[PDB]
């Protein structure tokens, strides 16, 4: 029979994925949830896109067509539409207002791009994405009490390895 | 445009699973592939079980009714026929014999099952258990001249961090 007593069980905190509405929407509203400890807010983003129009129009000095693809002001009008798809400018954007690392694993390439790797944040948030779609990813633990967590020391490595493995598996299964 | 210049990537090694035959044989097939370094053998079970029947009818004080579930010749009998399908007893005996720890994630219970916990094996290899079937698990490498690693530190945690993100992301898509 069974061999349940010959050996040790074990269990650890692992990330998962909260699903976020599959529209245009998905960056902003993903990096609300996790900068916000784990709350879908799917209204969020026309209050983040304005904010992200207000940053780039203040200092066009940095934000030129070499780095927004668009003169200042057609970027501006642009992120502020409410049918356009947000991705890396915006990230690294939304990385310095929050003041976060924000790590998007991507499950094409099996890497996290690591947005402001070296700016001393003391925080790091994870998104997961598969080149068209972001969903946000949040620690949940192996016990009944503990809400899941998506705000991260900037120190904690786990939660990129672990998340690396699900970018793995995710492109294992496409293929 | 794209933004490639605003974030840093990171890879890291990743535990991926290699496929045996889907017969009775998995478990045997798997230990073999694991302590074996990464090595596929399907014709190693009716060796791997006649050592199993040896070691049990060598030790009768230890292997009884209470342990196998079978008395200690039924056992032997029952494992040495080509189509029995092993599981934690003979898990346990392997673990012994190999002098390694056993780590199977189960895709069931999100737990992993660690067979030799207190042994103070040096090394320890990794499967992977839906309830039926076992493959083995291996690390490979974001590069392209180490090859797959099956043997690990018992003191390498990642690979159980790892090996459990993958055990959550298989019972999320069997739900």
């Amino acid at each position: 029979k069974r061999g349940a007593s010959s050996y040790v069980r074990e269990t650890l905190p692992v990330l998962t994925r909260t699903v976020v509405p599959a529209d245009n929407s998905c960056l902003f509203t993903s990096v609300y949830y996790v900068v916000e400890g784990g709350v879908l807010n799917p209204a969020c983003a026309p209050e983040m896109r304005r904010l992200i129009a207000q940053i780039v129009a203040s200092d066009p000095d940095f934000y030129s067509e070499a780095i927004l693809g668009k003169t200042n002001q057609e970027y501006c009008d642009w992120i502020k539409r409410d049918d356009t798809w947000g991705g890396a400018i915006e990230i690294s954007i939304l990385s310095k207002f929050y003041q976060c690392e924000i790590c998007v694993v991507d499950t094409q390439t099996v890497r996290i791009d690591r947005f402001g790797e070296d700016a001393g944040y003391t925080k790091r948030v994870l998104l997961i994405y598969d080149g068209i779609h972001y969903d946000p990813l949040q620690r949940n633990f192996p016990d009944p009490d503990t809400p899941p967590l998506t705000i991260f020391s900037s120190n904690d490595d786990i939660v990129l390895v672990q998340a690396l493995e699900l970018a793995d598996e995710a492109r294992r299964r496409r293929q």
